[PDB]
């Protein structure tokens, strides 16, 4: 085996913003205690991979991005009980360390030991297991998948059934049950209501078929690129509207196509301007308005505290709302029973190699996902 | 006699803005079909009435303000199938108009019939009842409550226990009803939970009432004007917090209190800068915050949006979630059932002519609810 051997393997690495993809030569290190070592066989890319490359969300350089993914266990490190060698497992983006304040509440899963509050770069030992030319490289989410092989801690990793397809299992890891989740855990639509969902993208499309599978009479499905509307009307939308088509702001075309309101809205793109849109069109005394989307670093909104006064909800929320450990096997297991199908959002499929293509079909909205095979 | 024509009463008519209200003689015509004329027998001065008086609530003037009451059903006219002369009645200042879309969801309760969405102030038909000086006056919310008799919509009205004391049980009027359903029905405290609570006036000690039937197992009371302090430990709170002793801000010292933040916030005064520190006082990954008080004409607050990615809630209610017409009876009978006490709260009576002296015992903080008698 390659077992308490340094690995010396290719990842991208990003040397810095606003650039491409490096597939560099890197030294994964053995996994320490509490550690697993991962062999990746596909994954996702997720917007907010994206945001780093772009300046919006910030965390230290370089690093080797990457977080909707699955593959199979390398080596484990001393102590690590919930996974074996060959074990298929899914890493995750928030842990579940199971003994902290969010993570002993049953309605949390925003848990302590994450990397998005306040970004470290490094694992929760505060150390980092790459190298690439001498150099130290930092970790992204504590997941770094975008290399043929990763540490990430125990708390991180789920194992999944050993007959899944990794290479369609891997949006359940952040995509699939985010945008789900969002719908049928966050803001929990009732069955014969109206949603609206900002955003169609592979995170976008999961909230669609979340509100259908909650019962939803009504599913306005709103994206400026008209070419994703007929995969979001298969998958549940009963309307599909485009912004650009009116001389009138989206959220009054909503609310007067809809007696005031959808009940639930869902931003599901990141924008400032869609996030005011989705709270001013959910009815004001009735209304729950999610923000599901990554705004820019450090931007703020000017709400007037009024429109909160009548009844709105507004919220958001990280995985779905899903305690990740737990939340994610049950939804694979799920996808072995047929209960739901991830074929329509997976529009292509590149090896890793040709990451850099990947992103380049996303700033063309060309994709839902784009799957890298390794 | 009196039934079906014109009454000449005293009333306190609001002329002018930041101007002394005026005790003038008013025409309060007969009630149309479906609405009631009621008899005064006390009324609560509520800080919403101030805002009018203030410039900081716009709605028509010349009006007769006042919402929080208690009087003896009077005439009723033609199609009133809900009260009798005599019985005791308490206005309402948001109707149950029983048809509507929010009255026919069982989650909402701003109704549609309301008139502070965009004042009309006149009865629910454009028409005014009250003439002084050859002048018509308008009505504020549909109640009107500064006045001997009113003419009030039907579905606006609630019939309460015969034995009522009249001038206790007005608080259930909206002092009482927003501060306690704000805790029990729009935030849903829970077992064990930790509360805080910003402005301990009526309403907000009602709110630490409804922390403490909730079984908030802590409740932190926070407010600038120190002699609050003893009625709001007597009705529930663990701890008074008062902002000017730290030199630190209170949120920061809030957080650091709790390991994190409290689960559920409320903030019940209405000023821009407690409803931003108590949004921050509540834990980012699983605390809801509350906005009982009602924010001054335009002002908005700045908000980044990754403040609710990470799990937060945000949510206003007018009258703590009641649907008016049914909760406020239900509550009267509690009260009647000897289920808790409103005299903790009641600091001074005076006869409706002192309503100026009345208004000015709220601005010296001496006072929390002032009743004016008839
Ligand atoms: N929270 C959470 O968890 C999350 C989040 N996220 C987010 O989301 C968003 C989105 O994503 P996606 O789905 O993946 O992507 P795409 O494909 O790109 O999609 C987008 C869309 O949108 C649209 N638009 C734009 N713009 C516009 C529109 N529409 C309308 N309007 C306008 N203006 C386009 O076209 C498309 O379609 C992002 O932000 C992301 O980030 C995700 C996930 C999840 N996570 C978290 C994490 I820390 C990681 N991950
Ligand atoms: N949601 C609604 O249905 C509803 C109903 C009734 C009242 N209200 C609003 O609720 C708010 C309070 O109502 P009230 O009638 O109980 O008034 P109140 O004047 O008796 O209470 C205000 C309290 O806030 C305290 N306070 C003021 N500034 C403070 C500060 N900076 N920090 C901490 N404490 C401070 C004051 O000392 C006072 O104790 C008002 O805005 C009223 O208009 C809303
Ligand atoms: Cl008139
Ligand atoms: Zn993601
Ligand atoms: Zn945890
Ligand atoms: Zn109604
Ligand atoms: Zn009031």
């Amino acid at each position: 085996s390659t077992a308490g051997k340094v690995i010396k393997c290719k990842a991208a690495v990003l040397w810095e913003v606003k650039k491409p993809f490096s597939i560099e030569d890197v030294e994964v290190a053995p996994p320490k205690a509490y550690e697993v070592r991962i062999k990746m066989v596909a994954v996702g890319i997720c917007h907010t991979d994206d945001h780093v490359v772009s300046g919006n969300l910030v965390t230290p350089l370089p690093v080797i991005l990457g977080h909707e993914a699955a593959g199979i266990v390398e080596s484990v490190g001393e102590g690590v009980t919930t996974v074996k060698p060959g074990d298929k497992v899914i890493p995750l983006f928030t842990p579940q360390c199971g003994k902290c304040r969010v993570c002993k509440n049953p309605e949390s899963n925003y848990c302590l030991k994450n990397d998005l509050g306040n970004p470290r770069g490094t694992l929760q030992d505060g150390t980092r297991r790459f190298t690439c030319r001498g150099k130290p490289i930092h970790h992204f989410l504590g997941t770094s998948t975008f290399s043929q092989y990763t540490v990430v801690d125990e708390n991180a990793v789920a194992k999944i059934d050993a007959a899944s397809p990794l290479e369609k299992v891997c949006l359940i890891g952040c995509g699939f049950s985010t945008g789900y989740g969002s719908a049928v855990n966050v803001a929990k639509v009732t069955p014969g209501s109206t949603c609206a969902v900002f955003g169609l993208g592979g995170v976008g499309l999961s909230a669609v078929m979340g509100c259908k599978a909650a019962g939803a009479a009504r599913i306005i499905a709103v994206d400026i690129n008209k070419d994703k509307f007929a995969k979001a009307k298969e998958l549940g939308a009963t309307e599909c509207i485009n912004p650009q088509d009116y001389k009138k702001p989206i959220q009054e075309v909503l609310k007067e196509m809809t007696d005031g309101g959808v009940d639930f809205s869902f931003e599901v793109i990141g924008r400032l301007d869609t996030m005011m849109a989705s709270l001013l069109c959910c009815h004001e005394a009735c209304g729950t308005s999610v923000i599901v989307g990554v705004p820019p670093a450090s931007q703020n909104l000017s709400i007037n505290p009024m429109l909160l006064l009548t009844g709105r909800t507004w919220k958001g929320a990280v995985y779905g709302g899903f305690k990740s450990k737990e939340g994610i096997p049950k939804l694979v297991a799920d996808f072995m029973a047929k209960k739901f199908s991830l074929d329509a959002l997976i529009t292509h499929v590149l090896p890793f190699e040709k990451i850099n293509e990947g992103f380049d079909l996303l700033h063309s909205g060309k994709s839902i996902r784009t799957v890298l095979t390794f």
